[PDB]
């Protein structure tokens, strides 16, 4: 049974609600992004209307085989009428194709559902500038002040400088980057660009990247592993055993691996600055955990909410424990008292 924080009142609509069977009263199912916790339940046998971005619709058709007649892509930043209700899709600054959804209810209420997002001051100059929001359905993944991490730009600067140094010292080093979902593609694209290489990967991952509308992608990636000195591997293989096993397969081309594991937040962010980050090393293998986040930091979240001044907030993450719920409610009241809304 579908929980309340996935239903949009006063509509026939649900958000990221595909794992509950046929939801009573649902005339259109929205999908904010192509991450498995959110699409859980979709397949080629789904027969209700799915509303989403163009890039999410390419993934639904090619990766999950949803039939074309049930896929309804909408452009971004454009007022659209769905089943008699005005909606707008906005870029979420999460993974490729990820959106927030603005719903303009028949009774005059305006609802924003953030999906998963990384808040940014640029969102203060989207179509959000123009009107009031009554209810905010908020991605609260990192809603606590202990959750600090650098800008994506600082993280990428570290990765490129680290990879370029290593390979210039040793032209026989291979660089490996872990992946398990879409998102964070700048990690492996920026490293391959500084090294003058395409990124090599499995047929299954190449297919996924081909659905993402990235400019000049055919110039940036390949399935010919022999031609590339940046390889992608499943995140589960990014360990000393997996990396040893990969280096064996490379036919004596390489004598060293430098690997990256993009994570979200980890508790080493409480102590160590990005610039001071060091790897774990065994022999000719070194692994860097880098804190590349596609969710808001606490401070980014706080800024966005204090600017938007919503009348009510409904969290969509960390909702399963009383302690998490109580913590989040306390921060929402602080933010409201501090800003005066
Ligand atoms: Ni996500």
């Amino acid at each position: 049974t579908c929980p309340f924080y996935k239903k949009i009142p006063g509509t026939g609509f649900t958000v990221d609600a595909f794992q509950y069977g046929v939801v009573e009263g649902c005339t259109a199912y929205f999908l904010t992004h192509f991450h498995s916790d959110h699409y859980a339940g979709l397949s080629k046998h789904f027969t209700f209307p799915v509303y989403c971005s163009e890039i999410t619709g390419n993934l639904l058709k090619n990766k999950l085989h949803v039939q074309e007649q049930y896929i309804h892509p909408l452009p971004l930043d454009t007022e659209c009428i769905v089943n008699g209700v005005k909606v707008v899709l906005l870029d979420a600054n999460h993974c490729p194709g990820a959106v927030m959804i603005l719903f303009y209810l028949p009774n005059g209420t305006v609802i924003l559902h953030t999906g998963d997002f990384r808040a940014d001051p640029s969102m203060e100059r989207s179509l959000l500038a123009d009107q009031k929001v009554h209810m905010l359905y908020l991605d609260t993944t990192y809603c606590s002040p202990e959750y600090t991490f650098p800008s994506q730009q600082e993280v990428i600067r570290f990765a490129i400088n680290t990879a370029f140094e290593a390979v210039t010292l040793n032209p026989h080093a291979l660089v490996v980057c872990g992946t398990y979902s879409i998102g964070k593609e700048k990690v492996f694209l920026a490293i391959a660009d500084v090294l003058g290489s395409k990124v090599g990967m499995s047929q299954e991952k190449y297919k996924t990247l081909q659905c993402l509308n990235i400019p000049e992608i055919n110039s940036l990636i390949t399935t010919d592993m022999c031609s590339s000195l940046v390889h992608l591997l499943p995140m589960m293989q990014i360990n000393f055993k997996g990396l040893q096993s990969h280096l064996k397969k490379c036919g004596g081309k390489y004598n060293q691996i430098l690997a990256f594991r993009p994570t979200g937040w980890t508790h080493s962010n409480k102590f160590t600055r990005i610039a001071d980050v060091i790897p774990q090393t065994k022999g000719n293998i070194s692994i860097y955990g880098i804190p590349y986040s596609e969710h808001s930091s606490y401070l980014e979240m706080k800024r966005f909410v204090q600017w938007l001044k919503p009348q009510k907030i409904i969290p969509t993450v960390n909702v399963g424990t009383w302690k998490s719920r109580s913590t989040m409610e306390k921060y929402f009241r602080e933010w409201k008292l501090e800003a005066g809304y």
